[PDB]
């Protein structure tokens, strides 16, 4: 549960403008994953509704409920 931002200097095309390798992990954002663990939901339920939901952390807080179970083993 944390994050941050800064700096400014004309950017506007992408974050990382010299790395021919498709971005990493998954369109998953670890930010959201984070906004989620905030919340009150594991990491990895996290990631499993952002998995579904696709960042939109609106739809995953209610993937969660929509469907979840108990421990995760």
């Amino acid at each position: 549960g944390s994050s941050g931002s800064s700096g400014l200097l004309s950017h506007m095309d992408d974050p990382d403008i010299d790395a021919p390798i498709s971005h990493q992990t998954s369109d998953i954002d670890q930010s959201s994953v984070d906004t989620l663990l905030s919340f009150g939901f594991a990491e990895d339920v996290a990631r499993k509704a952002l998995k579904a939901s696709g960042g939109d952390i609106e739809k995953a807080t209610d993937w969660v409920f929509n469907n979840s179970g108990p421990s995760s083993g």
